């Protein structure tokens, strides 16, 4: 199986947290992913969001397509995805000033708004502790990553996957997410596969042109099946972790396969500020940076 840890309530940076930080990096560098055990109030929010996600998907398509905005990438698309970005009314200057991807979220209904908003503030805390723990394992100052994520561009991909309807069973091709770290959630259906770090396997750097990671290693072994187990969130690093860590963490490649049954899932992104420039940690004299504002607009 894959390891299962329980984060503290607050990461103060003590001997126990730093040990957990080492336990995290190790699990990432061996298995490419691990699980964090949710409590009762974390599993309640996770299921209530999946609940609001399940009712929305069975609504008529003619309604779902209305949940779109020409100001944000938020809203519905046809798997059928509902992305939730930072919710900024047209009263917010960033939306007025015409900042790209800034604007309100076309929620289907307010009970979908509340259930998804409360889920996503909890994932933001688990991500902040994970970002504090990662720095402690690399012997970095505990606030190294969390300094970038103040009012960070956290967003989500509320996912539903159809059952296998043709003789093709592809739901999503091999890819690596483009953020700092991803926090996935999932029901009992199952269908998520990830690729661990393979020794000596060249990994393209997806934040650079001409070095895309998409579709790569898709048909080549191995691909760890991420089992549906009760009350856990799986955590794996994104492209911006790999860039900052200088490859000492690999952006976990993942792909989805369609099951016999309907599959609902989640995909939270704990990201830097939209005005934040990620930097390589172990090469200070290197002038390469990723500005998440243009990065997010580009990958979408
Ligand atoms: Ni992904």
């Amino acid at each position: 199986n894959l390891q299962t840890f329980e984060l503290p309530t607050e990461v103060t940076g003590c001997a126990a947290d730093i040990s957990l930080g080492r336990a995290l990096i190790q699990a990432w560098q061996k298995d490419g992913i691990f699980q964090i055990k949710t409590d009762s109030e974390q599993d309640r929010k996770t299921q209530e969001a999946m609940a609001a996600s399940k009712q929305f998907c069975k609504e008529p398509l003619t309604f779902k397509s209305s949940c779109v905005s020409d100001l944000t990438y938020s809203g519905y698309v046809a798997p059928e995805i509902f992305t939730v970005c930072k919710d900024l009314s047209v009263g917010d200057q960033r939306v007025k000033a015409g900042w790209p991807c800034h604007g309100p979220v076309p929620w289907p209904n307010n009970t979908y708004q509340k259930s998804m908003k409360t889920f996503m503030e909890e994932l933001g805390l688990a991500g902040e502790r994970l970002l504090k723990l990662t720095a402690l394992g690399f012997e970095l100052p505990i606030n190294t990553f969390t300094d970038l994520t103040r009012d960070g561009w956290h967003h989500m991909r509320v996912l539903r996957f159809p059952p296998q309807t043709s003789t093709l069973s592809r739901g999503i091709g091999a890819h690596t997410d483009y953020g700092l770290l991803v926090i996935a959630a999932q029901d009992d259906v199952g269908g998520l596969y990830i690729r661990p770090p393979v020794e000596g396997e060249k990994r393209n750097r997806n934040w650079l042109p001409g070095e895309s990671s998409a579709g790569m290693f898709e048909h080549d072994e191995p691909w760890t099946f991420v089992t549906p187990t009760p009350g856990v969130w799986t955590v794996f690093p994104g492209d911006i972790l790999q860039f900052m860590t200088g490859g000492q963490l690999l952006s976990t490649p993942h792909k989805v396969k369609l099951n016999t049954r309907e599959r609902f899932a989640c995909a939270y992104f704990h990201e830097p500020n939209f005005e934040a420039s990620a930097y390589p940690l172990f090469e200070p004299s290197a002038n390469e940076r990723i500005h998440y504002g243009e990065h997010f607009t580009n990958m979408f």
